């Protein structure tokens, strides 16, 4: 948890514009850059909140800004552009807002402002929001190179910020087709050297608990063997998505609903016999953006998930004016909102009829149940893993190329303080200890965990979270690095400009 | 959690018939009990499993054994007696099991096997079951006065064994009617002298959620204005209840089932009204013996709970021949049985038909929820306070007197271990810091806190516990004394024979 108010309300600087850079600024460096570090920090995140006098609305409306901090020979750069997509470009051109996004409408076609995260496909990197528009951009130059319709390629109206990578460079997805949840596989570059993207398929294929309502997906759980995907109980009216969206003068956040009485189902497909398994996993309501990790632990997998108790959409919470607010207001606001909690949840692959009205769940490590009930329905609860009043444990981060889809003892947070971000944290899921970092008035961002190149455990490595730290007295903003083991401050690296929220990001390794 | 293994099979001993005593034997004490305890350590517990060659089944149908250790001046005595019921009597008599008890059936009418607790009415003392039958006994002499048959009194078919006493000696109690719940409420000892059961009334009443099978009812919660009833899927069926029993050759055990279908159910009453509120608040399935303790803050009811998580019946687990297999049969059997999680519920009573779809648990110190839903059920998540594997915090006490009812922090607990008590716990309900006491090859009781006279805190003082300590090297059980402000230990008082498991009991101050 956070041990920290906001009464200077700093964090409004988080949702202010900035401009771009012309080129690459000097990062004033304190403590010691470790020499190991060799290669570029990339984030997106909104930098333009309004079009001139017409102003974005939500946390997901303002223009995408690709952000870049290099390390080298322990010295750091930074350097951020704009993404230059329709939307971007479009709205340059006419001076107004042009494309609808998230929670904004255009007054008098999709948005591809790609704000949320980038991520590799063969030797391309590509920006990203959820739509079925990506962006190619150069991880060197931060320039602008294409826009991919994925729809040209696979049957998807969109998919998610949160593609599962393969170590070969696999890539896996999922979307929404207008009724399924299907998974894409882009295969790793080939001697070819054709784009991957042009030999993406749907590999295999989720149901919908509801024919005319599928549900909001934010991301999804893969393992050697197994993929899983949550449907939650936040659905997409397709009544209202499909109708004339300028005649009655709609956005995308006008489209999402809530059911009431579903809960949430679960469900698990085999990866490489590529098909759905039919158990029919059932719990309580919650929003979930953010899997942590999944992993299979003999006929089990375990599923940990960053949730929100409650069945009404989370996103409702996030319009800037709100986030805007003073710090008093901004509580008073979240108050009603859903609850943040780590949960553990176990799900059996070999379920006996013979075992019907009892739980399957006999690992001997966890309190995880799962209830085979006589109508074949398998009833959850959880275990919880970290549970704080409105402190978020979010953003989650593993040491995702060595314990992606495997076993795994540590993962790292960004701590949401009444949705604010104000703390770093790692929680042990085995033991539920928990770290924190945190200073007073900053608000830092998704951390990011690069492994020591000699490691033997788990934890060897660093995170890197870009902090905003406003108000004088002191700079701006800066790369903070931390180290993985105790979140003891290693270095940080000041800038002279605001740096605006950023959501998710990657290391590229030089 | 426990950090030990029990190999040994020495928690066998609390399935063991043992002996009465025609007076009490002196305790060898080690350490130095404190000067301020003046009073008796009253438990109730089974003490004879078998009568000649016809054994009980059930850890519920062993003959009920009155325990008391005297304690004055430093010094302990430790004295035992069978309370002569009419199942002790007429067993005794005929040399055979005569009345059919809890999970034994009886060859050829309800039990008042009064193993369970003890508690003040007025100026008496009665040992209970959870039947229509309770015992009126001796305190300081441990002999048997009479049989109550509170049918008599008032309209109720059984009783559980936790009522709720007030400062005042007002004493409540919650019951199954055959279909209600009623509560029965019996005034404190008034100036005419005469008995205050026979001033029982029925003062509120509860609904069933099916007409033809209640739930099964353990414990409830009391407030100085509310009282609280968690209705749990665990049904007895009235079809084979009412049947004749000695036809088909059935006992109560037979008489349970669970709702696959229903979850948890929770009511409150206004106790000063005497009122039924009706607020349909809904979570999902848990089994419920032990509430901890309930206190409003604000407009909101904080119910703190002992769970097993799932609907079957937690006692289909507590057959002695379960409970007398070797350890590594105990752990494997109750590896499908419900995990057991401390929870914390909280209730809004201000129900805004404007706030439909959210979380009305605006309490700035909590992670439950409650959600207003358009059917106006109030759906329900909880806090979890302490989960461990196969790792129960059950038989809790707290300081009663001080803060029954009442804001609070502290609550003692023993630690079941695959269902074999092995440690005694300390739970900080606000922070969850919990403290342990354990030794190898230990078996306690539940702990019972006693105040020092003078104390302003809530955890001045010290809890006591039964312990069954087999194989040589040691004397067969003794009577601990922890500080109950860490579990360090004060002293210890040995005795020279057997303690077989006890249930409850109480404390009572000379
Ligand atoms: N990560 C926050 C949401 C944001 O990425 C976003 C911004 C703009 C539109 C949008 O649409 C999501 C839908 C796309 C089509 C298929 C259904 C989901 C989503
Ligand atoms: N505490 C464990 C259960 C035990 O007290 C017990 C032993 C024997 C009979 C019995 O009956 C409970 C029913 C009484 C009638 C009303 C329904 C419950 C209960
Ligand atoms: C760094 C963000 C701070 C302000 C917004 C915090 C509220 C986050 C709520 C949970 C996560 C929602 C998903 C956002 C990330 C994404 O677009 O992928
Ligand atoms: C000291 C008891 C040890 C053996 C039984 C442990 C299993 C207890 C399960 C939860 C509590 C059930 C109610 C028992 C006490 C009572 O009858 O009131
Ligand atoms: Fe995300
Ligand atoms: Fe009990």
């Amino acid at each position: 948890s956070s041990q920290v108010e906001h009464p200077a309300g700093g964090y409004k600087k988080l949702f202010e514009t900035v401009e771009e850079l012309s080129s690459p600024l000097t990062a004033h460096v304190t403590g010691r850059i470790p020499l190991w570090l060799t290669g570029s920090l990339l984030r997106c995140g909104p930098g333009l909140f309004e079009v001139g006098s017409e102003p974005f609305y939500h946390l997901f409306d303002g223009q995408a800004l690709l952000h870049k901090f290099d390390f080298k020979e322990g010295h750091v750069t930074y350097h951020r552009r704009f993404i230059r997509t329709d939307a971007y470009v479009r709205a340059m051109t006419e001076k107004r807002i042009v494309i609808t996004e998230f929670g904004t409408c255009a007054f008098p076609e999709v948005t591809d402002n790609a704000l949320v995260n980038i991520y590799p496909v063969g030797e391309d990197y590509y920006a990203c929001t959820e739509t079925n528009f990506i962006t190619k951009v150069n991880p060197e130059t931060l320039e602008t190179i294409k826009q991919v319709d994925l729809c040209n390629y696979v049957s998807v109206n969109g998919a998610t910020a949160h593609p599962h990578i393969e170590n070969d460079g696999t890539v896996y997805n999922i979307g929404n087709c207008f009724i399924a949840y299907n998974i894409v596989k882009i295969p790793p570059l080939q001697a070819d050297k054709e784009d991957p993207i042009s030999k993406s398929e749907i590999v295999v294929q989720f149901p919908c608990s509801d024919r005319f309502k599928p549900s909001y997906v934010h991301s999804f759980g893969l393992t050697p063997n197994y993929i899983v995907f949550v449907e939650t109980p936040v659905k997409i009216n397709l009544f209202k998505f499909l109708s004339s969206w300028s005649l009655w003068g709609a956005n995308y956040m006008d489209c999402f609903e809530s059911n009431e009485t579903m809960g949430v189902w679960l469900h698990i497909a085999d990866k490489k016999r590529k098909k759905y398994i039919n158990n029919k996993y059932r719990t309580s309501p919650f929003n979930l953006f953010h899997h942590i990790n999944t992993y299979e632990d003999h006929e089990f997998l375990i599923v940990d998930l960053c949730c929100w108790k409650g069945f009404e959409f989370v996103y409702n919470y996030l319009y800037l004016a709100n986030l805007r607010e003073n710090w008093e207001e901004v509580k008073k606001n979240a108050r009603k909102a859903p609850q943040p909690e780590v949960r553990r949840y176990v799900l059996p692959l070999n379920i006996d009829k013979a075992d019907t009205g009892k739980n399957l769940v006999t690992l001997p490590n966890t309190t995880a149940t799962a209830i085979l009930c006589s109508d074949e329905t398998i009833w959850l609860e959880p275990e919880v893993l970290f549970s704080g009043p409105r402190q978020a444990f979010e953003f989650p981060q593993i040491n995702y190329q060595k314990y992606g889809g495997k076993p795994y003892t540590y993962a790292y947070g960004l701590g949401l303080n009444h949705f604010v971000p104000d703390r770093l944290c790692k929680l042990n899921v085995k033991t539920k200890e928990t770290w924190v970092w945190q200073e007073p008035d900053s608000y830092p961002s998704e951390p990011i965990f690069v492994s020591h190149p000699d490691a033997l455990e788990e934890d060897d490595g660093v995170v890197l979270s870009v902090v905003v730290s406003p108000g004088a007295g002191q700079k701006p903003a800066y790369l903070l690095i931390l180290n993985a083991k105790d979140l003891s401050e290693v270095a940080r690296a000041e800038v002279e400009i605001n740096i605006p929220v950023t959501f998710h990001g990657l290391f590229k390794k030089s």
